Parts: structure tokens; sequence; C-alpha cells
């Protein structure tokens, strides 16, 4: 840690990520306006009942941070308790959101790795209609950026230059390869271990989102719950597997070097994508690394034994952590 490090570097960065971060709100600025006059239609400050303690919370829009599927994120502050936090809001099922809130507290109570959220509040009925916005706002802590946002942006003016740059991106390996380890030391799995729900937090710590899609390895499930583009073809009801995670680990890892995904894969926000919808899609299976910031050997090998395709042959992360290559990586991020 490393943390450190990390934590001052994107400090430096805080001015550019914004832009790219106002960027990728211009296009779905329909529904991030819309969803925003749901919550606070006629001042920045409105009043909520905590579904968890009963109690009331005041929040100040302090700005749109992001869409996702279904969803917006903003920045809010909590004025009484002058902390700002991320509050998510869902657009719309009332069943299906009820067993998201219950869920993911519940798994968020089982439970430092995965970003987890505090409090669920309610418009002064809950989970009702609120475009149509579910009346179920979720607060958690405030990311400093999220990596599928750092890569956009990083294709926009690459900040990470010189050795400061490669210490980054070697931290950035480690901290994706120990993540997933820990997964794997629990016994879990998550579908989504993917950029853009992979987040950078204001200590520099690398953190997973969506506590609610944190199971059991071996755990059957809708295999849509994985992006097409981070699905391996034995998700294209499935199980879900470290081998899952293996290859996701191995996708984000090449992303950290080449900004694109492997394999002609679709990665919007990416000038250097090509445009492959899917694996199930005919295309080029062989992993190339020609337009990349120049990888470590060891770095190289790493992504290739995560992204066999053979399932029955990825490297998993805990295994990977016992070989030479992430040995040194390790030890490259020490001596640095």
């Amino acid at each position: 840690a490393g943390d450190s490090f990390m934590r001052d570097l994107l400090k430096r960065e805080e001015e550019l990520i914004g832009y790219c971060r106002e960027e990728a709100l211009k296009e779905p600025a329909a529904m991030v306006e819309a969803v925003t006059a749901t919550v606070w239609p006629q001042n920045a400050e409105t009043t909520v009942d905590s579904l968890l303690s009963q109690g009331e919370r005041k929040l100040k829009l302090v700005e749109p941070l992001r869409v996702g599927d279904r969803s917006v994120v903003f920045l809010v502050r909590d004025v009484e308790r002058l902390e700002d936090f991320a509050l998510k809001v869902f657009t719309m099922s009332r069943s299906e959101l009820e067993r998201l809130h219950e869920a993911t507290f519940a798994a968020a109570r089982l439970l430092r790795r995965l970003l987890l959220p505090s409090d669920a509040v309610a418009v002064q009925p809950p989970f009702a209609q609120l475009y149509a916005v579910a009346n179920y706002l979720l607060l958690m802590p405030a990311a400093s950026v999220d990596l599928e946002l750092l890569f956009s942006t990083l294709d926009f003016v690459y900040v990470f230059r010189g050795d400061e740059g490669i210490l980054a991106l070697h931290i950035l390996t480690a901290q994706l390869i120990r993540l997933a380890a820990n997964l794997q030391s629990k016994g879990l799995v998550h579908g989504h271990f993917t950029p853009d729900n992979l987040f950078i937090m204001p200590d520099g710590r690398l953190m997973l989102g969506d506590v609610s899609a944190l199971w059991k390895v071996g755990t059957r499930g809708p295999a849509s719950s994985v992006p097409v583009t981070y699905a391996p073809r034995e998700f294209l009801t499935a199980t879900f597997t470290h081998a899952l995670n293996a290859w996701q680990l191995g996708l984000s890892i090449y992303r950290v070097w080449c900004l694109f995904l492997p394999f002609g894969l679709v990665t919007p926000g990416i000038k250097g994508s090509w445009k492959r919808p899917s694996l199930r899609v005919p295309g080029t299976d062989s992993l190339a690394f020609g337009s990349c910031t120049p990888l470590p050997d060891f770095v190289k090998t790493l992504i290739g034994r995560f992204l066999n395709f053979d399932r029955r042959r990825r490297l998993l992360p805990l295994e990977a952590m016992e070989t030479p290559e992430f040995l040194q990586l390790q030890n490259e991020i020490s001596s640095s």
C-alpha cells in the first residue's frame, strides 16, 4: 500500500476524470435530467426516510455521477452529518427491488474489498413508483472513479506517464488479482467482476460493487446477469464458477494495459475498440497485444493463463499468486 500512492495519483487526475465523467452523461442526458427532477423536483435538498432505521436524512444534490442499466448514481451531501455519499436511484419490478434490497443488506451484514451500502431510503410508499423512478434510493460511499471511466479518461489523455504511471498499472494489476483471490479464498463468485463495477476509493483501495451479486461458488443463476462482452463462451441458467472470474480478471488486466478488450470485443468509450458484440459471434480468438501500452512479460503470461478458452484450464487467482510472475509483479511494486 501502495494504496497511498494510488490515492495521491488519483487526486492529481480529479479534474480531467470529472470532465470525462460529465461527457459520458451527455447522451443519456434525458434520463439524467428526468431522474434528477424526480428526486429533487423543486430544490437541491430532499428529506427521505431510512427503510432500515426509520429515521430521516436530508440529502442535498451535489452532481450526477454515472448512468448504468436502469440506474443513475448521484453525489449527494448529508447535510446533518456533513458527509458526502453516492446515491443510486433505479428506473422501472417493485418485487424485484424489494428482493434486491433484502439481499443487498443481508449480504452486506454477512461481510475490506467490497463496496457496501450504508442505508436505503425513500422520499416521504417505498419501492412504488415515485420516466419511471422507483421510491428506493441506495446510499453508499462515493468512489473516486470506476475502472471503466478511468479507462475512458486514459483514452482521451493518457495521464499515466513515465515511471509513476507504469507503477500505477502494475499496482492495478496486483490489486485486481488480489481482489479476485480474496473472492476465491472465501468460495465466492461475482457475475459482474468488470470495470464498471470496480472502484478506486478515495483512500486508493480497489473495491468491488454490488454485494447482492456476490454468490457462493457453484451457485446456479441467470446467465444474463453477466455482461455479454465479459462472458466466456460457457455463459453464452448457468453455474457461477471461479473460472468465470478468472476469465473476467484476465479481461480487466488486459484493459489496464490496453484499454480496449481483447479478441476484438466491442469496448464502448475506447477509440481503438473493434466491434465484435460477443464471443457468440465469429471472430479472432487469438490473444494479441500489438497496440497496448508495452506490457512486462510476466503480465502477458498472467493474462494468457487467465484467458484460457478452456474453462477447466484457466489459472485461478489464488494459484496465480503463487506463480513466479505474480511474485515478480509484487517485487517490482515493492522496489518502486
